[PDB]
């Protein structure tokens, strides 16, 4: 029926059908369109107090809760989707990964290199697509597939 990971859902607020991907946590109104050895992705990471290393270039000791990190992630996604902010700008300013200095770009990678939830989401995105919140031991990620 639908591409890998996608399913139909019903909006509670509006009643209209939408589509949700349980691998990437993406959601959208439009029906999803249409695997490579390698993909190229950028990401924006928000760490929290239970991250494997609760420290980053932005903060020596990260104290925000997981719930607070998810709220920050949700807000970044909202501004990216409305066009108020670009993914690259938010990643450079607010990502708790040192890849912030390269606008979030991780370069190209294969399966078996990244943490599993990150890898699975990266390879389930189509080129140009963006994930919802993706949870790893490092924190919560927004992933943008660029190639
Ligand atoms: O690695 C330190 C550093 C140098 C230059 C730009 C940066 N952005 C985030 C960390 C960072
Ligand atoms: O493995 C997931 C991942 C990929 C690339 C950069 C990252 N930084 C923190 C986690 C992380």
């Amino acid at each position: 029926k639908l591409p890998p990971g996608w399913e139909k859902a019903m909006s509670r607020s509006s009643g209209r059908v939408y589509y949700f991907n349980h691998i990437t946590n993406a959601s959208q109104w439009e029906r999803p369109s249409g695997e490579p050895a390698r993909v190229r992705c950028s990401h924006l990471l928000v760490k929290h107090s239970q991250s494997r290393r609760p420290s980053s270039w932005r903060q020596e000791k990260i104290t925000r809760t997981k719930e607070e990190a998810l709220e920050l992630i949700n807000g970044y996604i909202q501004k990216i989707k409305s066009g108020e902010e670009d993914f690259e700008s938010l990643a450079s300013q607010f990502s708790d990964c040192s890849s912030a200095k390269a606008r979030g770009d991780l370069g190209a990678f294969s399966r078996g290199q990244m943490q599993k939830p990150f890898e699975d989401a990266s390879f389930a995105l189509r080129t140009g697509e963006m994930s919802g919140p993706v949870f790893t031991d490092s924190g919560i990620h927004i992933i943008l597939r660029t190639e």
